[PDB]
């Protein structure tokens, strides 16, 4: 199962990237602190799962989340930010799921026991 | 599929039974407009669904939702309303959509469509 996290603050993704390799059989396979990283890094690789949070450079979490679940064979995705705003528009793009940090590890253990299932049943 | 609708206010109900009429082959086994004469309900009754606004007198819709959500066999939950603040929890809960009201006629019937698979898909 192939994931990006695209999360501007390091501590924020250096925490998430260990509970998805302690957690689960995902293979993070990149992250990204700028929003046109993804886009250019999105063009060339095809995932699975897609990890943001929304105030991020170039181009915000949302427009991208957005532009991506319009994709063939799209990634789940899956909303991680401390902003409650825009979870209307998570549920409109059909978001897989959206965890307001700070977030507790059950949480985020959880979340990633259910996505790897869904993925499973794809 | 048996499904019931939540609405304290009569034109948001008749719109909303309209469409299910309409454009499902769903039944509306009850409206309520009350979030008790709900609860009590569901003690002698079990739905395929739920449709339900948040402002709803005796007890709110968020804690129905959550209450049922922890049910055996449960409905699928749908927030049809015009508060935006609570779409974090319906993803907390696992709701099936929420949609703000006023609405487009397809933004119901798309999701009455994707309601109808996932419960056969079930």
């Amino acid at each position: 199962m192939k994931v990006i996290i695209v999360e501007d603050e390091f501590l924020a993704q250096q925490e998430l990237s260990w509970l998805i390799n302690t957690h689960s059989q995902m293979e993070i396979v990149g992250s990204f602190d700028d929003g046109l990283d993804v886009l250019k890094f999105l063009q060339h690789n095809k995932v699975d799962a897609i990890f943001l949070d929304i105030n991020i450079p170039s181009l915000d979490g949302v427009l991208l989340a957005q532009n991506i679940s319009q994709f063939a064979h799209k990634p789940f995705i899956v909303f991680i930010t401390a902003w409650k705003e825009h979870a209307v528009e998570a549920f409109e793009l059909e978001a897989f799921d959206y965890i307001l940090k700070p977030y507790q590890e059950s949480r985020i253990i959880n979340m990633l026991q259910k996505l790897t299932t869904a993925w499973e049943q794809q």
